[PDB]
């Protein structure tokens, strides 16, 4: 449920700072 972080975030570390 949280694919960010575990193999690369992609929102809340992108999305807002991409």
């Amino acid at each position: 449920v949280y694919p960010f972080m575990w193999g690369g975030a992609y929102c809340f570390c992108d999305a807002e700072n991409t």
